[PDB]
């Protein structure tokens, strides 16, 4: 996250990070969020051979009691996740069991009318400029939802499957490692972090939850 500040230990408690085993074996970290309490929503560009969730933190390097640490039991990547175009960047974790629901650790809730102009919250540990690591504690940053043509010099942005997010006159924006995350607008996801620009100049491309509701509904009524 560039240009936010730090959250309120567990004001988020939807709010996952994800620890990834990529095929090849190097790490790789992302965002995602608790939907039910055995899955978790995220970007499938995050998917990995193994993946672990953690529940209940502020600063993921410092555990606390209210640590959820729960392995994933199965990766559902959107099937039409295409990495020539980044559309369908989205994906289900299913966990090994089931978060206790507490105080720390709770499920966020599904929409079901945010147009561009709307100010919107997303919650990250990723990198928080260009040349800095991802940050130990979660941090947050409001941020202008923009017309899609704000996103026109993204090739293949698509207005009916992402969202372009933040200001271009301001250096607010998501960023490296805050991907997964969910946009909250109104108290309910509306994105999920998907990409922008390596020199960090918003807008970022989100994935719009809505256009994917009936896939997760497929995804979660199938389990
Ligand atoms: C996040 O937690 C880590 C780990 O506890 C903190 O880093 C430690 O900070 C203490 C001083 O407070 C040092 O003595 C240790 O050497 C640090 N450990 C590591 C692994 O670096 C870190 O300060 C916390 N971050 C915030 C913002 O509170
Ligand atoms: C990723 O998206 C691309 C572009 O839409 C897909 O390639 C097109 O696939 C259709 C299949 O009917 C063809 O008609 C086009 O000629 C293809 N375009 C190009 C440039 O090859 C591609 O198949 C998609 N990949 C996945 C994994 O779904
Ligand atoms: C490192 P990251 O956070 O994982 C992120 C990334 O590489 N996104 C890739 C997406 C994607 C989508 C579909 C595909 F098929 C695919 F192969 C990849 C990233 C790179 S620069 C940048 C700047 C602002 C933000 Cl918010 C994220 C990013």
């Amino acid at each position: 996250i560039i240009g936010g500040t730090e959250c309120k230990p567990h004001s988020r408690p939807y709010m996952a990070y994800l620890e990834i085993v990529t095929s090849n074996g190097p790490s790789k970290f992302c965002g995602g969020f608790l939907i039910r309490r055995n899955f978790v929503l995220t970007a499938a560009h995050c998917a990995g051979r193994s993946i672990t969730v953690t529940l209940g933190a502020h600063n993921i390097t410092e555990e606390e009691d209210t640590w959820q640490k729960l392995e994933v039991i199965k990766q559902f990547r959107h099937p039409k996740y295409n990495t020539s175009t980044l559309h369908h960047d989205i994906m289900l974790l299913k966990l090994k069991e089931k978060a206790s629901l507490t105080l720390a650790v709770g499920t966020l809730p599904f929409p079901s009318f945010v147009p561009p102009g709307r100010m919107c919250r997303v919650a990250g540990w990723g990198r928080t400029g260009v040349l800095k690591p991802g940050s130990d504690t979660l941090q947050e940053v409001k941020l202008r939802l923009m017309d899609p043509q704000a996103c026109s010099h993204f090739r293949d942005f698509d207005h009916n499957l992402q969202l372009c997010v933040g200001n271009p006159r301001k250096t607010k924006s998501a960023f490296k490692g805050d991907s997964g995350g969910p946009l909250l607008c109104a108290g309910a996801a509306q994105g999920i972090v998907s990409y922008g620009r390596s020199d960090a100049k918003p807008p970022a491309v989100f994935t719009r939850i809505s256009h994917y509701q009936p896939w997760i509904n497929q995804i979660l009524q199938a389990n």
